[PDB]
């Protein structure tokens, strides 16, 4: 604001479990807000989401970051987090920001499963959303669960187990049921207004088809494939990836 | 069990949020088990409900009945409530159930919105659950939600408010924004093994329609039209409401 610039630890509680985000806070009386959201085993502050924040904060544009629930510091455990209960995490931060009275318009941007998040929650909100950036949303997290394959990771999508080992971690066999009938598509074409979609064409994790799918649903979306990105848009594409989206977002 | 057979109160956790329920214990070392949902603004303990644990008790069916979140003795503000978080509740108790050495086979029975809820988890553990019975399901919340006006109390639709004053209540936008796109039929018809499907044809609250679309989207459900039957199966109509459910449990 006119008088507090820079960065703060915000909490938020969703259900009795708490929230920890990373507020930027630009200098102005009245800005635009976006609400970041970080990806599938992810948190708050990866570089690319770091690096997103602070050029938005160079452009006047407020942030917000959070670890969803399982993730970073926020509470609950990993084992218990599905894409639904995520929406439910963004919605909780929604409330947060549109109560704000500092805040003129509101912004989504997410990466990878943080992208799914996004694009469904302002397909429930399409009313209050202004635009949204997506960057690798992974919506193919849909098919690889009907597949039986989470990234790498493999089990009968017809006989799912309670738990499945997932790297150093436990993933619920609730996340793989949600995942198979998530209605991504369905819900977030219900957003007429700007969307931005970043993909890379070198991502090995997400199918760039995934953005090529959100571009045929969406009416109002512009689409970039940014020759040999990476899922995590590292080393020389990261800097693309955040002009594209700071770019879009003024 | 063989030792021990009579009630219990259990409580358990969901994202932070303490679920108090009933738990039914009969005779046996090896015994089906219901679980039993119940409706929007209700509890674990209504007398249908109630007739419904001691009927299967009688038949040597275990049962637990928990109050949803925002409801009865569980945790959380009504205001908060929503059918997605509730369906998430009933995960958590599914947890619990599925957990247990003595449980042979799984059963689902909901009471209108408790209905959706039931038909819901069925349709996301088709593997697990065995039977399913919906009295009353409320599968109309959504086109209810749709049109603006639930249970008479009218709302902008494309503009839905953050909060609805509920007759002596305050329901929660977000219940309303889930509600609306909500996959109830969808994910419900992935269920193909036996559904009971019971409704009173002077219901005011959910319409008969509900039960009747139901039988429709099913590969194995069975239609109970109660003639004159309210939508709580009151009095007279509870004990045709309960036989139908225990029979088919059998
Ligand atoms: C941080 C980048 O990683 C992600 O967000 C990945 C999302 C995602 C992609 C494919 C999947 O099969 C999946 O289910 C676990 C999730
Ligand atoms: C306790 C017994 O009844 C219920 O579960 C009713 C549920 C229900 C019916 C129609 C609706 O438009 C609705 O939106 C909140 C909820
Ligand atoms: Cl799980
Ligand atoms: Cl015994
Ligand atoms: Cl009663
Ligand atoms: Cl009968
Ligand atoms: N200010
Ligand atoms: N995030
Ligand atoms: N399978
Ligand atoms: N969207
Ligand atoms: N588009
Ligand atoms: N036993
Ligand atoms: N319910
Ligand atoms: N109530
Ligand atoms: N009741
Ligand atoms: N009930
Ligand atoms: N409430
Ligand atoms: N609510
Ligand atoms: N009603
Ligand atoms: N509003
Ligand atoms: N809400
Ligand atoms: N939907």
């Amino acid at each position: 604001n006119l008088y507090f610039q820079g960065m703060a630890t915000i909490t938020l509680e969703r259900d009795g479990l708490q929230l920890v985000g990373t507020r930027e806070e630009p200098f102005g009386e009245i800005y635009d807000m976006a609400i970041i959201f970080h990806g599938f085993t992810a948190n708050r502050n990866t570089s690319l989401l770091r690096e997103i924040a602070n050029s938005l904060r160079d452009e006047n544009i407020a942030s917000v970051r959070f670890d969803f629930n399982g993730h970073g510091d926020s509470d609950g455990k990993f084992e218990n987090m599905t894409v639904l209960n995520e929406i439910e995490d963004a919605n909780a931060i929604l409330n947060y920001v549109k109560t704000d009275p500092h805040v003129r318009n509101i912004y989504l941007v997410g990466h990878a499963q943080g992208g799914v998040v996004a694009s469904m929650l302002a397909g429930l909100y399409p009313d209050l959303i202004k635009k949204v950036v997506l960057l690798a949303p992974a919506a193919t997290l849909k098919g690889d669960a009907l597949e039986g394959n989470t990234q790498g990771v493999t089990y009968n999508p017809d006989h799912i187990p309670d738990r499945l080992p997932f790297k150093d971690l436990t993933l619920g066999g609730f996340y793989l049921r949600i995942a198979q009938q998530l209605p991504i598509y369905e819900v977030s074409a219900q957003f007429t207004k700007p969307v931005c979609l970043i993909h890379g064409t070198d991502d090995t994790v997400v199918s760039p088809n995934a953005s090529k799918k959100y571009d045929q649903i969406y009416q109002n979306s512009t689409l970039h494939l940014i020759e040999g990105a990476d899922h995590c848009f590292s080393d020389s594409y990261q800097k693309n990836a955040v002009n594209l989206t700071t770019d879009f977002l003024q």
